[PDB]
């Protein structure tokens, strides 16, 4: 009949719910909300949803399920779905962010039909370059997940911006550009998803000059290949370009 920070953590991790069996009373008639600060490690930003997110057997969570439905049933959904992480390592990351990274199709969408912001940027040093994608569309494509991709796009809940650029302006045929390594397997790879993108380019947005963005050098997405060095690419771009 009561719950703390901890005790859900705990339950959602074990992934069960009859120990979050009756989590809606406290907080109907606590008025406390999954969304404020108790229930959030101030270190990271880990809402009992993000915990969930990570601990997942076989891709199964029915907990991220009755845990949604009791945010929603407490007047707190966007709040709650769009949480990122407060740290400056994984700074951006929201639930929708780590389904994608997790290739999981159906957690994915269970997730942008109850409202998760598919513009969200990963802002963190996760992301970054040190050893891009940024956005889930962006992130979706770069992982090779076109079956996700399409689910983002052609979205019936919430449209995925097909032109959307991160920080370094880059859109989703940049991110691309920027993830191709040269490999026989690569290229291969990094040509359909720009071919695929440029298609939905099509049904989508026959109107959008996608080709022509350019990021914060001010680079298109084929100028960048050319000083980036990604020949391979470079050279599918322009032979494309060339209607076939
Ligand atoms: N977006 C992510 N992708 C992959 N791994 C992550 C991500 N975010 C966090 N992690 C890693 O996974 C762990 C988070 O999972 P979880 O909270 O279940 O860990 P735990 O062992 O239960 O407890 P603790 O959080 O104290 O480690 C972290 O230890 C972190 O190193």
């Amino acid at each position: 009949r009561l719950y703390d920070r901890r005790s859900i953590f705990d339950a959602v991790a074990q992934s069960n719910c009859q120990e979050l069996e009756s989590l809606l009373p406290f907080l109907q008639r606590s008025k406390k909300r999954l969304t404020d600060s108790e229930f959030k490690d101030p270190e990271t930003g880990k809402t009992c949803l993000l915990k969930a997110m990570l601990n997942l057997h076989n891709g199964q969570n029915d907990t991220i399920a009755l845990l949604l439905d009791v945010a929603r049933k407490t007047d707190s959904l966007k709040q709650f779905v769009n949480a990122s992480y407060t740290d400056s390592y994984y700074k951006g990351q929201t639930a929708l962010h780590i389904a994608i990274e997790r290739r999981n199709m159906t957690l994915v969408t269970l997730l942008v039909e109850n409202g998760a912001d598919v513009q969200a940027a990963a802002n963190g040093d996760f992301f970054k370059k040190t050893k891009f994608g940024e956005l889930p569309l962006s992130l979706a494509a770069c992982t090779n997940q076109l079956a996700i991709v399409k689910f983002l796009l052609q979205n019936s809940w919430q449209p995925a911006d097909i032109s959307a650029r991160d920080s370094v302006g880059n859109t989703v045929l940049h991110a691309l550009v920027e993830v191709a390594d040269n490999t026989v397997d690569n290229t291969k790879f990094v040509t359909s998803m720009y071919n695929e993108i440029l298609i939905l380019g099509a049904k989508l947005h026959p109107t959008l000059k996608l080709e022509e963005i350019t990021n914060r050098k001010g680079l298109t997405p084929l100028a960048l290949a050319a000083s980036s060095g990604k020949i391979g690419v470079l050279a599918y771009i322009l032979q494309r370009e060339i209607h076939e």
